[PDB]
């Protein structure tokens, strides 16, 4: 059920990262399914049509994933159930923890 099917394979993908300034690693990227829109940093997961931007040094491509769009298909897949409900609880954690 993807969003974009022209945009399903990899090699389809690191295509939209020929201009990439950013340091976020084009191929992470790329892997987690998102492609790049040539607007900033803005990028776009391929089957769940999750837009993510403004990217710091410290920042997982797939952690950012599943932070924002743990619906997606594809994500579940390559990561699977345990891995999404987990960067859920360390932001849980984290939020209770920090007094
Ligand atoms: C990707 C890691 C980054 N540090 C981050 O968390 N960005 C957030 C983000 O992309 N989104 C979350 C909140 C804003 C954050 C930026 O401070 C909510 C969902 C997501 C988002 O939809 N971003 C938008 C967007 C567009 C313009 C300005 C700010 C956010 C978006 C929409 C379409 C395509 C790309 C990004
Ligand atoms: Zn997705």
């Amino acid at each position: 059920l993807p969003r974009n099917p022209s945009m399903a394979d990899y090699e389809a993908r690191i295509f939209t990262f020929g201009t990439w300034i950013y340091s976020v690693n084009k191929e992470q990227l790329a892997r987690a399914g998102f492609y790049a829109l040539g607007e900033g940093d803005k990028v776009k997961c391929f089957h769940c049509g999750g837009g993510l931007t403004d990217w710091k040094p410290s920042e997982d491509p797939w952690e950012q994933h599943a932070k924002w769009y743990p619906g997606c298909k594809y994500l579940l897949e390559q990561k699977g159930q345990e891995y999404i409900n987990n960067i859920h609880l360390t932001h849980s954690l984290e939020e209770c923890l920090v007094r």
